[PDB]
């Protein structure tokens, strides 16, 4: 007869974007994807044993540093305070999806507050303009599931001091996504958003914006926050972003539930 | 006179492994490092841009990818019940020192637990031995500060399967820390413990050991947890780990107030 409900979600697991109500048994449906599916990892094993979420992070920093950005890796774990001081009052959606830790720390719900700091210290130091990024791990308590995660990977970058215009942002973003092979169209201190279809890929901004003063920054700025898990679900055609998520379920996409 | 006590803690944070009392009073000695610290950034900045945590991440990523090794990426955000899955109850020092987040989870303080999960999931697809890795956060409540962060990088390899032996195991440990560069001695199911002088690199373990079965792990296996903080203080002669650490204070070692 038809498939449950059960076992159409059952092998929607199994399913990968370019597989393809037959004659056909679950049970021979689900033996045949799950003969794919270990195949695919054996592929994997056998040749290039990269996970996606890794490799698309050394890919993603191999184009910013050829481009001239510094790579930090400052803090997940940041001060509470931190929070209240990049503007996230009781008064925005994001006061509530903050996982706090301890009495005062949380996990960092974007990557801005500890690039704030990095741009006011190296200002100290480096020539203008200052360029730097950071990708890694992002925590948002979040209620929706098939375009958000709770644990997600952002890539921010910032340019400050000369050359911060709305042209040169587009254009890092516009090189930075034809490199990956991403379509996107951006939509719009200015406040773009960079969308793929209905999904946020990312949001960008052009400074100064009255925020920064609370950061000891008083230079023009431009910058961009990314999902890279959203990246990776556009590129592979996933249709659900936990494919594309550290996981114990997904490896690169493929069912870990074989 | 003579430099105060904190004039001298301020020219530690300045100092550098190998810059090298004297008619030379606080402010030149400060003023002589701030030059040297600055230019020390503005080389990184001006040639390779790379982090060092997380170049040594890439670095160890490729060592254990051409090695056969699948880079695993799972979740840094655990079920608190992962915890005393792990045998860690408040008999162990371990369970005191776990950062726990709402009711049901917490950071994970190694990444042993999800490799497990792992290793049972993939041995259902992947032919014999099974030799995984990740490299990711680990977090640990700590009373010490000179060897060890709150915030750390944990490194985690296990084979599983054929070739589990001490031999197998000692040797990938000896061929990694020699492609690294770093001096050691192996001190000793068997538990090892990887030295450098007094401070511990790594504990490596030779199984199968009893907690195996709350895992569904019924093989033989090998592995190995090192600290990247620890390898890079070695590597680098960093006199604090701080300098290895993600941290909006040291960048490569180099203080960012400057
Ligand atoms: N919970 C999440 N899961 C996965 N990716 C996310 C999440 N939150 C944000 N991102 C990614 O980080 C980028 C920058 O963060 P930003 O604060 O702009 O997100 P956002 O505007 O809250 O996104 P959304 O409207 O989709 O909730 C986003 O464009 C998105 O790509
Ligand atoms: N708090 C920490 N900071 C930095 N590195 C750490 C920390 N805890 C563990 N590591 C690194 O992770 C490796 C494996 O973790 P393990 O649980 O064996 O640590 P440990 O035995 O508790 O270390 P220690 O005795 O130094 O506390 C250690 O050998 C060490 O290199
Ligand atoms: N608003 C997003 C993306 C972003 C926008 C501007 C600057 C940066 I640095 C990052 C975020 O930070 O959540
Ligand atoms: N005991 C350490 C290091 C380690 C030892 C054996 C196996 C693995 I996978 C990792 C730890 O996991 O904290
Ligand atoms: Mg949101
Ligand atoms: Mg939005
Ligand atoms: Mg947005
Ligand atoms: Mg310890
Ligand atoms: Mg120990
Ligand atoms: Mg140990």
């Amino acid at each position: 007869p038809a498939l449950t409900k059960s076992q159409t979600d059952r092998l929607e697991v199994l399913l990968n974007p370019k597989d393809e109500n037959s004659g056909k048994p679950f049970r021979e449906l689900e033996s045949e994807l799950l003969s794919r599916r270990k195949k695919d990892l054996q592929q994997i094993y056998a040749e290039e044993r990269e996970n996606y979420l890794g490799k698309l992070e050394r890919e993603i920093t191999r184009f910013f540093v050829d481009r001239g950005f510094l790579e930090i890796k400052s803090p997940i774990l940041i001060p509470l305070e931190y929070i209240e001081r990049m503007g996230i009052d009781n008064d925005t959606e994001l006061s509530k999806q903050i996982f706090r830790v301890d009495k005062n720390f949380c996990l960092r719900p974007m990557l801005a507050p500890n690039l704030y700091n990095y741009l006011r210290k190296l200002d100290r130091a480096l020539p203008d303009p200052i360029k730097i990024f950071e990708i890694g791990p992002c925590y948002r308590k979040e209620s929706d599931g098939k375009e958000h995660l709770e644990e997600f990977t952002m890539l921010s970058f910032i340019q400050m001091g000369s050359g911060c215009t709305r042209e040169n942002l587009e254009s890092i973003i516009t090189d930075f996504l034809n490199h990956l092979g991403i379509d996107f169209k951006i939509v719009g201190g200015d406040t773009l958003d960079v969308m793929h279809g209905d999904l946020e890929l990312s949001s960008a901004v052009v400074g100064p914006i009255p925020l920064d003063r609370e950061w000891g920054i008083d230079k023009p700025w431009i910058g961009a926050g990314f999902g890279l898990e959203r990246l990776l679900k556009v590129k592979h055609d996933f249709k659900n972003i936990k494919r594309a998520a550290r996981s114990e379920s997904y490896y690169n996409g493929i069912s870990t539930n074989l």
